[PDB]
């Protein structure tokens, strides 16, 4: 004899502050009246303003150098709880999370509800992102995954404290593909001129955002705003280093320190302005003017050799190559597929989220790790292609080194007491 | 130290009553002697009597208007059990559970058993099915998804209650596409006639049903056959209503009725003859003669604007477009790729079939629930194409708003008692 | 208050025994003395010596029959567990695997990490498996999937019985294709000789063996060596058998015996060389020079008619065709799509891994059981196709009828006592 009541869960718009554009901070402030809240989506609309399909046009930019915008829109998405920074976002974890956890159908709904991909479209997160012609009419969705958001019973209430001053921050990015650059670093100085319709009647991007309120019956209402509750969550960490220039010889070594307990590291080099290219451009048709394809798949034509991941200053690994360290790597756990670009991962623990560590880099008692990333050299032209051992002008515009990683964290949950726990 | 013993699951033929025909009652008695009752499928063979290709012959009608039959030929599929009509099915049911449901590899393997693809293949349940060139040897599966043929621990059995009739029915369809039709109204008028071999030698349909049977051990077939058992079932529930005909102002108002707590509500418009077309049709190859693409993609294209859920009396939801809630909604929970059509949804409650409803709107206490459609006006011919404000005659053709909800019900097992507990 | 403590995962590359070469025994000497083994990697490297794309070049071999090489190379896997077979596997097993378990995102990456695909490049099994130019440098992976590298729960401790001597064994082939092979029979006889660059600088294949050990805290690593522990394992079976020669009738009718209780019967008619392809070979282009592609797909073009399971010396099915005993069948319990070769399966039991058999074909009081498959006649050449009724000379090539199932077993771990339990 089950117990059933009067149950709702509706979705009110939550509040906005700030105007959104290109280039500012927006904050967004969830409510908190409410009992408990789920997940959050993103709504940013960013139309073209192009008007020849892939045709070449001499130095005019047409539809053939299109990228992903709401994907590239977002820099730093970080959550922050009772005054302090429990997790950050970044633009390299909002396609990591893609290569690892989307196994299922959700992979390949990202690839519509991301990418603009109108005039011979693809499913895929890059290799082929053109948009539609003049002025397309549509909406971008882009949620926020929490660690929250995957199950009903691991939900975050907030009707147990509502004290707490949680706020969600969103920077926004000035550079927009396919309205201001063509080229892979300028094209002729286009600002805000319209060289034959080609950068002209640039519009702003609206933000609609929206948090659902969950609703409980009045029965369990007061049990949970009294009872202690050990919930298990897991956190973000980020750290955003610098990797050598592209040159003769390429070798890193900077160390990554960390917090607690860390599930599996992960990182993605990636441009300043087209970061979801792997392969080197060429001035070969159909690569570059016209563009019909981004860039050429297979790992081996990226620029990047091999990794090699420092564990107690003793081997982890053999060396291997980019074909096992970003394609067999998340194949193993989650059953998850990549994309040609630039991704690295490593398999480590089997249970995400649960009550004890059944196998985890517990960094409290560790003070050495470290990671190395090897390139290709250069000494050729960008009208010929790339590989693992020739790169052209497309590798020092990638210098950006961000480490994610993910850690296991236990919120106390006490009336009149705020304490840290075990890891 | 486990317990196991010789257990049996074989799959006997059920018994069959009537002539299988084109628009007929058929009738499907499964057997109740055995102890309990899985998944059953069903099999009906719809061979083509074509010979030319996608080739343009004039008024002739060759390869190139083909729609999926078996998918057609199911009207109703209502479960009787103790006489009791407790779910039934509709052809837009078997469309919506294939968007939600099959998230894995079901979705995959659904549109090469469903739809007749063999020239130019494409695995997509529309947009692309043409059949083979003459007198094409296959044969076609389609099971009928029930409330306990997901798993072995919910299963319905038989032999705790061997005196209820459960009966199903298979309403089958007489209108047959690439047989009596070409067209979008009427083809010439061709009712058996032969036009240049192209709708004669009309064969009729076989339907092979069979249902496997359960066998349990003597040891747990006394227990279960004399002890309460309190099962949790997820029954289904339609109500087929009427949209307004497409004309100057396109907007309804109907209200929407059920028993207990629903999960979600969906439904989709669907035409009379091509009920799997999206887009309005367009006389410019290679579109209508020669047909080699069924109707073009982006739910821009159709000619439904939006929609609005009513509850309460008050908003549910913002007035997003259809590229919102066909794409997003169903992308949440249970992440399946839908298709462009004119399916709808909303994403609700996120545990189905559980102990306890955490979050299902409980429409016993509910007095006012609505929904409306938006559609385009016409003002334009159908040799141009559709879109979001203009559409052919392909729009008057679909008039049919039938709504398929699901519910949660409990059924009481008792041994001369029958009686109904909450929901 | 959760127990959390240091723990570690390394991955120490495990010994090897012998040199690897083409068609040798391959002996791998996994550790002992760990806590817990998992997963083990394989890595062999099979670079192609070919020149020119798919372009004809008259008798000259080129990159149009290409098929993968690790998936071939395999042959018996067989996991010896206290000097007892335990488990064995084929090369029919590692096919059957993918089209069974891996229904997520586990398919979709195992056809990049197995088939050699670059020059026009086919996410598949089959169906287009062309190579890359000269001399690719690249590595190939397979692991071996066992009963304790699916969930850290069920993992087989090696601690508890560090006595026990596991050892698996690698059988390589020496037939490898695009080296020297390039028809369906003997190419012009090239054993290395170098016809125009087709069949030179052959070089040998490298084994990368390496397993990771699994490090569990002193707390409860006392706790485990020394309480006794009744884990459930899901063994397999193997049992080659042979098919009648493919002429005027084909009609077989050999026992299938086993052991214990049986979840489901699967099996594979394969060639002896180009064991990846299902429908025959045609001298018309683009089939069998230039080799665009390999084979057409549709199950209805396969030589194999159809097929019947006897249990009990009585019916167990309906004769259906191939596209429901190798379709419909997978896409039941585990929706796996599968491909276009021959492979057959029967969906039963429901539930793989748990404490009771709720529904096995116990066939320890069994004694008639076997198994038939209907192939079609020849009275054709090879150069116009086949079909369901007529094949050319590419139904001799395969004759082996190798049946592998899955058996489930009782490992009792005792200190001083080995014996075995029930099933």
């Amino acid at each position: 004899y089950p117990v059933g009541w009067f149950t709702k869960l509706p979705t009110m718009a939550t509040r906005v502050s700030g105007n959104p554009a290109f280039g500012q901070e927006f904050s967004v402030g969830v409510p908190r009246s409410g009992d408990y809240v789920l997940n959050a989506w993103l709504t940013l609309k960013t139309p073209e303003i192009k008007l020849l399909e892939t045709n070449r046009l001499g130095a005019n930019g047409t539809v053939r150098w299109t990228k992903n915008l709401m994907h590239n829109a977002v820099e730093h998405a970080s959550l922050t709880f009772n005054d302090i920074c429990a997790q950050q976002f970044n633009t390299a974890y909002l396609d990591a999370w893609t290569q690892f956890n989307m196994c299922e159908g959700k992979r390949i709904g990202y690839d519509n509800m991301i990418g603009n991909t109108s005039d011979m479209t693809n499913p895929t997160p890059a290799q082929g992102q053109d948009g539609a012609r003049t002025l397309p009419s549509k909406n971008l969705v882009l949620p926020l995954p929490f660690f929250f958001s995957r199950d009903c019973g691991l939900a975050l209430p907030t009707v147990v404290l509502p004290y707490n001053e949680i706020r969600i921050n969103i920077k926004l990015r000035s550079l927009q593909e396919l309205l201001v650059f063509q080229n892979k670093d300028t094209g002729n100085v286009i600002p805000i001129s319209a060289t034959d319709i080609a950068g002209g009647l640039a519009d702003t991007v609206e933000a609609y955002v929206y948090m659902t309120v969950g609703l409980v019956s009045n029965v369990e209402r007061c049990a949970m705003a009294g009872t202690v509750r050990d919930m298990v969550v897991e956190q973000m960490q980020a750290a955003p280093t610098h990797i050598v220039n592209p040159q003769n010889t390429n070798n890193v070594h900077v160390d990554m320190r960390f917090s607690h307990a860390v599930k599996a590291l992960f990182f993605m080099v990636q441009n300043v302005t087209y970061k979801s290219v792997g392969s080197n451009y060429t001035c070969v048709t159909p690569v570059n003017g016209p563009g019909n394809t981004v860039m050429e798949p297979a790992m081996s034509v990226d620029p990047i050799k091999s990794a090699s991941l420092t564990y107690e200053n003793t081997t982890r690994l053999a060396n291997m190559g980019v074909e096992y360290y970003s394609l067999v790597q998340p194949w193993y756990f989650s059953a998850s597929i990549p994309v040609y670009t630039g991704y690295h991962m490593y398999s480590y623990a089997l249970n995400v989220g649960s009550v004890h560590p059944s196998g985890s880099t517990n960094y409290g008692r560790l003070t050495n790790a470290s990671i190395t990333v090897t390139m290709s050299p250069e000494s050729v032209v960008a009208a010929a292609g790339g590989g693992n051992n020739n790169s052209g002008y497309n590798e020092p515009q990638r210098f950006a080194l961000v480490v994610i990683a993910v850690n296991h964290n236990v919120i106390r949950i006490m009336n009149g007491s705020m304490g840290f726990p075990i890891l």
